[PDB]
């Protein structure tokens, strides 16, 4: 029923959100009866809180993002926001921003340290190839700051300081849309089920944006042997029954990612010795910069290699768009999504859906 259509891979048959859609099982902790007040110094709340790399110039956007993500689920459980951003935030940042939550805000730095190029990147190197990428790729011209937020959302945003008494993190990117009520608390729903991550869409990557990186990840695996874990997602990592030729031009990964603009995870994952061993390898490797290797892949790679994937979820119930894609769930709770569309726009989109392998190959938990 979740399996490929075909007419040329051509997306899902029969999208498993049609089905209706409830809430996880087991204990949920509900707003309703707990303290969840958002001065209380006695809450119901974990140690985790909302986070968002994010520009003083995409201000509007995110203050349309924090009013869904609010209304459907913040207002009541009232987690923190914490914003981060490679220059410094404007006061006209925080005054919007903290009028749009009870919660508290926090406005941070990103070190020089965690976005500038390491050492070792040869800038004539980066600036070659990023002019054939841009040349190739599809509505694309490069930009040296997308590759740093991808290598700082891949190994540095879980090591900044105002992180560090903090387990969970929910990622949140300014215009994304939130459609449905949740009704409990869902970084305890992580933390009382030892859950690693969260997401709600798996899509096909750009090969041309990763050819190296699945050679690299083979040499560190060879290097660190014992790394590899019993659960893993070799099987969808490596699928090449729904578009092959990615496969190939992607030297052995299918490209297929959890889309990270949304992430419910687990910070001690990534900071974890696998985890970040595998960044540091990547970081060394340079493909961050030589190439455009994406954060996405990246932790979709990890979590596949050194997760249980057991641990890994596919939360169903929380609906979600950032341009083009879609997780709309059949709910009650939801409006203003049709359920079961993947995507807006040109048919061809269709096929940028990787769920019916993800699906076969690890699972609907
Ligand atoms: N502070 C800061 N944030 C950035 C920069 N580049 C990208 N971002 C943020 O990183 C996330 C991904 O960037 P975005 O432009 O949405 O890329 P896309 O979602 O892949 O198209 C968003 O939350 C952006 O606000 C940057 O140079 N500085
Ligand atoms: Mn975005
Ligand atoms: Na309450
Ligand atoms: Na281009």
């Amino acid at each position: 029923s979740h399996g490929p259509s075909f007419i040329e891979y051509n997306g899902m048959k029969r999208d498993p959100l049609l089905d209706p859609t409830g809430e996880p099982e087991g204990h949920l902790w509900r707003a309703d009866d707990n303290d969840y007040a958002p001065n209380s110094a006695h809450s119901a709340r974990t140690n985790a809180a909302l986070i968002s790399l994010v520009r003083n110039e995409e201000l509007e956007d995110l203050i349309s993002t924090m009013k869904d993500l609010e209304r459907t689920w913040n207002s009541k459980f009232n987690y923190p926001w914490i914003f981060f951003n490679d220059k410094p935030f404007t006061e006209e940042f925080k005054k919007r921003t903290q009028a749009e939550t009870k919660a508290k805000c926090y406005y941070e730095q990103v070190p020089k340290e965690h976005w500038d190029p390491p050492e070792w990147i040869n800038m004539e190197l980066f600036r070659e190839s990023a002019a054939i990428l841009t040349e190739q790729k599809i509505q694309y011209s490069d930009k040296l700051s997308y590759h740093q937020m991808c290598r700082w959302n891949s190994g540095m945003f879980y090591k900044h300081p105002a992180l560090k008494n903090y387990k969970y993190y929910w990622r949140v990117e300014p215009k994304v849309q939130f459609f449905c009520n949740v009704d409990y608390d869902v970084f305890r729903f992580m933390e009382d089920r030892n859950l690693t991550y969260g997401f709600t869409i798996n899509l096909f990557d750009d090969p041309k944006t990763v050819p190296t990186l699945w050679p690299e990840t083979k040499k560190f695996l060879a290097a660190n042997p014992s790394y590899l874990s019993s659960n893993n997602m070799m099987g969808w990592l490596t699928d090449d029954s729904l578009r092959p030729d990615h496969t190939e031009a992607a030297n052995g990964y299918s490209t297929c990612h959890f889309w990270s603009n949304f992430e419910i995870g687990d910070l001690d994952f990534f900071r974890g010795e696998q985890y970040d061993a595998y960044f540091n390898h990547l970081d060394r490797a340079g493909g961050f910069f030589y190439e455009r290797w994406g954060d996405a892949p990246v932790h979709s790679i990890g979590l596949g290699l050194f997760a249980d994937a057991a641990k890994v979820h596919w939360f169903r119930d929380i609906g979600y768009n950032h341009i083009p894609y879609y997780n709309c769930p059949n709910s009650p709770k939801c409006s203003k999504c049709t359920p079961g569309q993947f995507y807006a726009g040109a048919p061809f989109l269709a096929k940028e859906d990787c769920r019916p392998s993800y699906f076969k190959h690890v699972g609907m938990h």
